[PDB]
């Protein structure tokens, strides 16, 4: 991601890059009711506006896994 | 992703790139009712506006897995 | 991510980069009711506006895992 | 991430970079009711506006894990 | 992250970098009610506007872990 | 993170860097009620505007761990 | 609009009424361009989510009238 | 709008009424461009989430009127 | 708007009323550009989340009127 | 707006009333640009979260009027 | 607005009333640019979170009027 | 606005009233730029969190008026 310019008037040079970006989010909630009952497991809920960038690794978002033996 | 320009008037050079981007989201909820009952498992719910970029890895979003033996 | 310019008028050179960024978020909640009952497990909820960048590692967001033996 | 310029008029050279950044967040809550009952487990809730950058390590945000034997 | 300039008019050279930064956050709460009952476990809640940068280590934010044997 | 300049008019050279910074936070609370009852465990709550940078070590923010045997 | 109940089990009596109410509206706009040129007249535009109740009077919403002589 | 109850079990009596109410509105705008040129007239624009109740009077919302002679 | 109750178990009596109320509004704007040029007239713009109740009078919201002679 | 109760168990009597009330509003703005040029007129803009109750009078919100002769 | 109660158990009697009230408002602004040029007129802008109650009088909020002769 | 109670257990009698009240406001601003140029007129800007109650009089908030002859 480089940007070079030479001159020998308006000159514009740009190089933009986005990875894993969340923006411009508007949320309205009213009288939302939730009830979770877990017995020896895994429950994931209520995930909003989450951004993640992972390099040379495993990336999990809102991941629920049962018991491992 | 490069951008070069030479001059010897308006000159514009650009190079944009997006990967895993969420934007411009509007959500309205009213009187939403939920009920989760889990016994030794995995439950995933309520995932909204999630962006992820993964390199050299396994990326999981809202992934639920049972017990592993 | 470099930016070079030479001159021998307005000259602009830029190089922007974003990874794992959340912005421009507006949230309104009213009378939200929640109830969590966990017995020997894992529960994750209420995750909002979370950004993470991980290099040479495993990145987990809102990840719930059962008991490991 | 470098920035070089030579001159021999307005000249601008820039090189910006963001990783794991949260900004521009407005949150309003009214009469929110919560109730958590945990017996030998792990519960995570109420995570908002969290940014993290990890190098050569495992980064977890709002991660709940059951008992490990 | 370097910045060099040579001259032989306005000349600007900059090199900015951000990692794990939270800013521009406004939060309003009214009559929020919470109740936590824990018996031999781990509960995490009420995390807001948290930034962390970790090098050569494992970084955990709002992480709850059960008993380890 | 260096910054060099040579001259032989306004010349500006800068090199800024931020890691783990929280700023521009405004919080208003009214009649918030909390109640925590813990019996041999760990409870973490009410964490706001926390920044940490760790080098060659494990950094935990708002981390609750059960009893270790 | 009355509600009466007598008792000598769950008993519910209600009487709800709505007049001129707008709710549950989500709007997303992107790159909208407008241009208005008025010379001695009246122009009305961009009216959204407007509610009005008028008693013993004339109610006008987004009403444009030319010059009156 | 009255509510009466007599007792000699759960008993509920209610009487709700709404007039001119706007709620549950989420709006997202991006790069909206506007341009207004008025010469001796009236221009109205950008009206959103407006509620009004008028008794014994004339109620106007986003009303533009030309010159009156 | 009255509420009476007599007793000789849970008894609830209520009487609620709303007039001209705006609530639960979330707005996100990004790079909005505006330009107004007025010469001897009236321009109204950028009206959001406005509530008004008027008794025995004329109520105007975002009303633009030309010159009156 | 009265509330009476007699007793000879939980008894609740209430009488609530709202007129011209704005609440639960979250607004986020980024890089908004405005430009107003007025020559002998009236310009109104940038009105947000305004509530007014008027009795025996004329109530105007964000009202622009030209010159009166 | 009265409240009476007689007794001869929990008894609750209340009578609440609101007129012209603004609350629960969170606003975030970033890099907003404005420019006003007025020549013998009236300009009003930047009005936020304003409440007014007027009895036996004319109440104006963010009202701009041209020259009166 | 009266409150009476007689007794011959918890008894509660209340009578609350609000007029022109602003509360629970959180505002964050960053790099806001303004520029006002006025020549024989009136400019009003930057009004926030203003409450006023007027009896037997005309109440104006953020009102700009041109020259009066
Ligand atoms: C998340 C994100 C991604 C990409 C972004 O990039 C948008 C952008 O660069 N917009 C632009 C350019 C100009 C302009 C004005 C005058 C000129 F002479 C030349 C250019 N004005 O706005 C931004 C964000 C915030
Ligand atoms: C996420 C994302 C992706 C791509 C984006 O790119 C849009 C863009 O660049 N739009 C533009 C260009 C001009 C312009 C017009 C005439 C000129 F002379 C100079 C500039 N105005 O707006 C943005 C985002 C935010
Ligand atoms: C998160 C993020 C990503 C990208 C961003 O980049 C946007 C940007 O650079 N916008 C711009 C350029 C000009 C301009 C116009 C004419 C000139 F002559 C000189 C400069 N005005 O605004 C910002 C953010 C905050
Ligand atoms: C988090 C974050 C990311 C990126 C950011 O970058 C935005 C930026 O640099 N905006 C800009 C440029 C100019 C300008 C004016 C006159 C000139 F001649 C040349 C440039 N004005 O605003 C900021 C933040 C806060
Ligand atoms: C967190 C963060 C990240 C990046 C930031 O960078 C923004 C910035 O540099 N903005 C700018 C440039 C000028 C300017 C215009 C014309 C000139 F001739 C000289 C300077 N004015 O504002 C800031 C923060 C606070
Ligand atoms: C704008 C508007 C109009 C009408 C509305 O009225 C809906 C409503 O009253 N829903 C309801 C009743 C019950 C219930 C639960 C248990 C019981 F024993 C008896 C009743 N639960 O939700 C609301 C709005 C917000
Ligand atoms: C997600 C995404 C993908 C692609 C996008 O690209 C759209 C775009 O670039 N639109 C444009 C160009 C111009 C223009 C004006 C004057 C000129 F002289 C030359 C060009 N105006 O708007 C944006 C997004 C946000
Ligand atoms: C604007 C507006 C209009 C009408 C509204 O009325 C809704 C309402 O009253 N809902 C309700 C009733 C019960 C309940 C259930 C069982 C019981 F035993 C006792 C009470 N739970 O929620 C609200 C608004 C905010
Ligand atoms: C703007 C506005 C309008 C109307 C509103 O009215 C809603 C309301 O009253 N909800 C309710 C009732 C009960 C309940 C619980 C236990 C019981 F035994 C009996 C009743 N819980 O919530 C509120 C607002 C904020
Ligand atoms: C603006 C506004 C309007 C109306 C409002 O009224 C809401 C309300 O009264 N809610 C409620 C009742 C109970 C309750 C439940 C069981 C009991 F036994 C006793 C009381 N809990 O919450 C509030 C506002 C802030
Ligand atoms: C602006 C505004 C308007 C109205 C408001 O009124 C709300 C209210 O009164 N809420 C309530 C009642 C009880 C309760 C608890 C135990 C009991 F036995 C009986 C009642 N707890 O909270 C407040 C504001 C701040
Ligand atoms: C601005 C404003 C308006 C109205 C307000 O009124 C709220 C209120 O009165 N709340 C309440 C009642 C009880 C309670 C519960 C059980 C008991 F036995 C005795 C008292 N706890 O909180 C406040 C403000 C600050």
């Amino acid at each position: 991601v480089v940007a070079a310019a030479e001159k020998t008037g308006v000159l514009y040079v740009g190089s933009k890059t986005k990875e894993g970006v969340v923006h411009g989010v508007a949320t309205v909630a009213e009288k939302t009711k939730e009830q979770v009952t877990n017995v020896g497991g895994a429950v994931v809920t209520g995930v909003t506006a989450v951004a993640q960038k992972t390099v040379e690794g495993a990336g999990s978002i809102a991941a629920a896994t049962g018991f491992v033996k």
